[PDB]
């Protein structure tokens, strides 16, 4: 069966690990544990396609920039995570795509956008500069809650979906 390499990058704290357990355990860690790296499969369906996902979920904790570099190659889709309370994570961004392009040697690397902790009221970022930002970059936005579980597989899948049409 297909599996997909999925990768959850972004700034330190915006939730890849939450997202990544929420998807693979159906819990929401809910406490920084900051993470190094760590490596999760699960078997799921994905338009009626039983198929296996793989997520790498790295360290946004900006330390291991050059860690992250040899851990990417590795995989075929980015799911690019900021917060909706945080600009800085949404700014944070553009620096791992680029460095995502970079690694894949690629304009064009099978992405989606992530806004997390949509459950949060305290909104900084707008739902349509994120989607706006998605669409400078033309990738999928998905807006998340890996508390609640809102659009969590929503945004694995939907990178499943960009690796797919690549
Ligand atoms: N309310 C809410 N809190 C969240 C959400 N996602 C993560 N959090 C919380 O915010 C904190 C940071 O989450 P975490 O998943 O560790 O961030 P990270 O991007 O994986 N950290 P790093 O890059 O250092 O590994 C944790 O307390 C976590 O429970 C969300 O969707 N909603
Ligand atoms: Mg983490």
């Amino acid at each position: 069966m297909t599996e997909y390499k999925l990768v959850v990058v972004g700034a330190g704290g915006v939730g890849k690990s939450a997202l990544t357990i929420q998807l693979i355990q159906n819990h929401f860690v809910d406490e920084y544990k900051p993470t190094i790296e760590d490596s999760y499969r699960k078997q799921v369906v994905i338009d009626g396609e039983t198929c296996l996902l793989d997520i790498l979920d790295t360290a946004g904790q900006e330390e291991y920039s050059a860690m992250r570099d040899q851990y990417m190659r590795t995989g075929e889709g980015f799911l690019c995570v900021f917060a909706i309370n945080n600009t800085k994570s949404f700014e944070d961004i553009h620096q791992y795509r680029e460095q995502i392009k970079r690694v894949k040697d690629s304009d064009d690397v099978p992405m989606v956008l992530v806004g997390n902790k949509c459950d949060l009221a305290a909104r900084t970022v707008e739902s349509r500069q994120a989607q706006d930002l998605a669409r400078s970059y033309g990738i999928p936005y998905i807006e998340t809650s890996a508390k609640t579980r809102q659009g969590v597989e929503d945004a694995f899948y939907t990178l499943v979906r960009e690796i797919r049409q690549h």
